[PDB]
């Protein structure tokens, strides 16, 4: 599998699907979110991408901690 920094936009869509965060795929793709963006996303970016529910941002924050060992 690819290092995260090399994830294309669809690779991020696949990852979101895998997290049962599929309803965010279109926003992440329409906003040009690739693997290089994931380490840099702030809460305000996740809000701008339509991730308005606390639980769903916490799911993304949790997943990224394990992906990027932060
Ligand atoms: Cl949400
Ligand atoms: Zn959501």
């Amino acid at each position: 599998t690819k290092p995260v920094h090399l994830w294309t936009k669809p690779d991020v869509a696949d990852w979101l699907e895998s997290l049962n965060l599929g309803e965010h795929k279109e926003a992440f793709m329409d906003n040009e979110i690739d693997g290089s963006h994931l380490p840099n996303l702030q809460k305000e970016d996740l809000i701008d991408l339509g991730v308005t529910r606390v639980g769903h941002r916490m799911n993304i924050e949790r997943a990224l901690k394990q992906l990027l060992d932060r």
